[PDB]
């Protein structure tokens, strides 16, 4: 698995900051968005964009506060990243898009599609947000951590001054070992601890337990929509899986329509660095069918 980043640098001026990403494929046609979470970047997609690329235009934006972007003071809640991304796609003047999404990626990218359906022609997704509505319902092994990311003291102290969102729940989220290397380039974007607040809102922004509230009726709505969209959905899946555990995969095969699944094998949460060649070539496999209008 690759640890390189071979990716020219883009930027573009939105909302006063500059934002970096990832422009690779040809320009004639509809592009494939790709769309990180917490607290990833566009490295994330890097071994999974060179089997897109060779067929579409492949972008892959750092958010806001994140990856080689800029990054204002900002609270950054949820709504900040609709904010930086709405004008982030309206920058790079796209119509109709591929996304290809994960946990708050998803968030942005299922909101976005919500908001405009007639602009998505197709929705590749992974280990997304949905309401998460007891806390039963999130996984065990990682209740009371994300219970204690969810303070105002606590969690500030270990994803703010002690870097657990990095040095832990990513790591402990990947089942190979991720590499130094590939650790160094996660760690870069928040070497400085102040810079490291997205790291500690995204949590608190999850939508568990009926908290935030705003967050918990968004979500709602575009898994409403979601459900009676016939936009083509491609879902991929691991074993056993953090927020999407394999038979709640097999119960969104159901119930989404149009939808194919991909079992990824053994993964977690960040299932681009367990397995990105099969995510990379069942993407690229997917694409063609979705041209037609
Ligand atoms: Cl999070």
């Amino acid at each position: 698995i690759g640890t390189g980043f071979p990716f020219d640098p883009h930027y573009v001026e939105v909302l006063g900051e500059r934002m970096h990403y990832v422009d690779v494929g040809p320009r004639d046609g509809t592009p494939v968005l790709f769309l990180h979470g917490n607290p990833t970047s566009s490295y994330l997609w890097r071994n999974i964009i060179p089997h897109v690329a060779p067929s579409h235009r492949c972008i892959a934006p750092d958010l806001i506060g994140m990856g080689k972007s800029d990054k204002p003071d900002l609270d950054y809640f949820f709504d900040d990243h609709v904010r930086y991304l709405d004008a982030f796609i309206e920058a790079l003047g796209l119509e109709e898009v591929v996304l290809v999404i994960h946990d708050w990626g998803s968030a942005l990218g299922f909101h976005w599609a919500k908001r405009n359906p007639e602009r998505v022609k197709g929705i590749a997704c992974m280990e997304f947000i949905r309401p998460i509505p007891t806390w039963d319902e999130w996984p065990e092994f990682a209740r009371e951590t994300f219970q204690a990311f969810r303070t105002a003291d606590v969690g500030r102290e270990l994803i703010i001054d002690q870097n657990a969102f990095i040095e832990g729940a990513l790591p402990k989220c990947v089942v190979r070992p991720l590499t130094e290397v590939e650790m160094d380039h996660y760690r870069e974007p928040f070497l400085k601890p102040v810079d490291r607040e997205p790291l500690w809102r995204f949590p608190n922004e999850l939508p568990i337990a009926g908290e935030p509230a705003n967050i918990v009726a968004l979500v709602e709505a575009y898994m409403n929509w979601l459900h009676q969209s016939p936009v083509p959905k491609l879902l991929f899946w691991g074993t056993p899986g953090v927020l999407i555990p394999p038979a709640e995969a097999a119960r969104l095969a159901e119930s989404l329509p149009n939808c194919k699944t991909v079992d990824i094998g053994p993964g977690l949460h960040y299932l681009q660095e367990d397995n990105p060649d099969l995510i990379g070539s069942e993407i690229a496999r997917w694409l063609p069918a979705l041209h037609h209008h």
